């Protein structure tokens, strides 16, 4: 029914949490449709991915972070996959992310937060085309 | 103090999640008082269990599902066991079930949702008598 | 395709390791074909089960232990299930049971050793007829 | 940025949940700054720790409980560590503690609830000085 | 420092064990240097990969199985990675694979055995050039 | 009933495996009788602990590593605790440590190997007096 774009971020690799994160999505019965490993993502790709954040004070630090180690980009498929994976992901802010969520259990920074997931049907299409042209 | 009726549903067997589900209840320190394995539950038993749903459009599909593989029926005992296990179970709807709950972590369908737990003292008594006459 | 008889012993209930043990077998892709919960196993069934030990110095303590809490009797089905589950179980002696096995990881006593598994085709048939006549 | 005081309570030792609890805090990327194992904490220490509860009907039972087995006292450090660990801990009341939290997943009593964490900056300072003078 | 080629086989996807298998390797501190997801591996790549088996009785079934679902091809890097991952993998024969190994804990069939790993430096070079030319 | 001395080494803190290692021992039903956290172990204690290695080529690197981060010193108690925990620990050489063991599953270096355990009754007495005089 729906396809969403997930990024396993460089901090997941540094902290050896790649399997842990992918395992939480896998156990929810979401199916991998496409996947790519990036040893270092091109900065331009990152900048496109986060285009809506270009005027934010953290934009450059964010881009630096996202190129600092490997990323895995994954297209997951399932009924209402976009909203469901967003709820598994958890809130951006470590003051709010709920225990039981990926970020709530594992992330302790607003920036180094392990995982990206598309937030809407519109943005899922855009992001899938970025990472899987 | 309280006794509640839990069903491990056929999807749990298919997806090899029986131990995972029982383990979550066990780690919460609830005690098994009775347990029965059903290779295939009798349809009539299922129909009685879900009698309140007989006029629903999904009733037949639900009954078909519940006889499609094995079920384990368990009576768990503990202080406020009925409400506590309901909260561990999670919401029926995969749009609502919270990460950290059984359904929130593991279920991705409104129908194939791994687990039944009694919703009240009144229904616990009824269901216990159905599965353990 | 073989059937084997497994008992989850009273120490597993005491230490809340029931799901942990069943999980290890389930993950190995073995299927439950029968299962019974015993709040307290009748002494005669225990003495029949361990009849080969009836003249050993530890027989009375063994029987006492086996009726000291609940047990689950499970028939598991799989290709070469008997030997495979015996290998998962691990050695009776905690000085010999290998890490990775159920007893090697979890048990620390020659007597309170969490799990029984049939040791041959013939003993399997006998034990199945005892717990599931 | 912040330091908070955690107690692993005697029930965690009895139920073999020490690692499980510490593991949840560790995976959130909080750093141990100080740690002490108490075979049995002095009653006076407990009474100081829970001074605000001296006029409560459960005070004596609580103190009895807290000296009934070992405690580990830990100072954890991290950005907003006090509130973050409180959220991981979960509500005191087993009717309210959320699945995904330490208490929500593992505790089933209002009193025997596995873990203490400081509730404010003010109380963190007081408790750290009690356990680590 | 060596590179080895690992395949996550179609049975791992069917049984939702992809993260479980990758997790065991990740926890051993091995680093992904390349990775590809194959919705369906092309038959020619499979037949090249298993070319040494082309005249065996099981070749056709093997190839059929290997294209029956998705696979992930991973190049892992680490000191003595080849032999170390082979030891984690465990024996092909489910009567021989040790508990603690990937196959020993998880696989129950000589053919559907979850994971491939290069068996030598030379076979590693060959397999890497096949999946990552 | 024996007591053994365990050290959780600095690589365990770096890789966030402290609870994982302690968990494996706790699950084997061993009891903590003493424990100390060392933000940085004093060099003299390290050199005393590894005094048998003082003339080895790796002594300086070993000592450097052992003071490069925090360590926990634990005295564990159990029947045949010394040999049993040594078997859980696994071989020093990552080419020899068996899957299922702590080092076999988690360590990938001869030097950064996560855990020390006393190797005999006599070395246990010596190490206990060093870390807990
Ligand atoms: N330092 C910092 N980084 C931020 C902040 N807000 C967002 N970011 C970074 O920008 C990324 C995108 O932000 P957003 O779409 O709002 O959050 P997400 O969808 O939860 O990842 C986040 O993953 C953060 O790493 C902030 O307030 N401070
Ligand atoms: N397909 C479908 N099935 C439903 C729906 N509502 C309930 N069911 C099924 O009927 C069962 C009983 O419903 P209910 O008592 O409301 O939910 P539960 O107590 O959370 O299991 C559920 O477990 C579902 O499998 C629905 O809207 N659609
Ligand atoms: N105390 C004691 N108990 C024993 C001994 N040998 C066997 N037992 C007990 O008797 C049970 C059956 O023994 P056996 O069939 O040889 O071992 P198992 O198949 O590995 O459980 C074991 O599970 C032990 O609990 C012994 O030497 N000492
Ligand atoms: N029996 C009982 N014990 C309580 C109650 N409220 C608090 N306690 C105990 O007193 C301790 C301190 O209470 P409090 O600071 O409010 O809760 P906490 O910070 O969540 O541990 C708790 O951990 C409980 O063990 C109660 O209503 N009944
Ligand atoms: N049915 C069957 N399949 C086999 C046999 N031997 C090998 N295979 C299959 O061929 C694949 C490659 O064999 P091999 O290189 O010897 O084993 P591996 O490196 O442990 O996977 C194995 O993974 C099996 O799936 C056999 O005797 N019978
Ligand atoms: N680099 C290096 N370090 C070693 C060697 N042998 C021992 N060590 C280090 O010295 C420590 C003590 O050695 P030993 O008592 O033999 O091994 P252990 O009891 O298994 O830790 C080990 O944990 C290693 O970190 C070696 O051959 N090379
Ligand atoms: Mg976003
Ligand atoms: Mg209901
Ligand atoms: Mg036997
Ligand atoms: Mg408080
Ligand atoms: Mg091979
Ligand atoms: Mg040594």
């Amino acid at each position: 029914l729906q396809r969403t774009l997930v990024l396993i971020k460089p901090d997941a690799f540094e902290r050896s949490l790649v399997a842990e994160i992918m395992g939480r999505i896998e156990k929810k019965n979401f199916k991998i449709v496409s996947m790519k490993f990036w040893s270092k993502a091109p900065r331009n790709l990152i900048e496109q991915h986060y285009k809506e954040h270009s005027e934010q004070s953290y934009f450059n630090d964010l881009c630096d972070f996202m190129v600092s180690g490997p990323i895995i980009s994954i297209v997951y498929e399932g009924t209402d996959a976009i909203s469901k994976i967003r709820r598994l992901q958890g809130n951006t802010n470590p003051l709010a992310s709920a225990p039981g969520t990926i970020r709530g259990d594992l992330a302790n920074d607003i920036g180094e937060n392990l995982i990206h997931a598309s937030d809407s049907e519109d943005s899922a299409v855009d992001e899938i085309s970025i990472w899987f042209p």
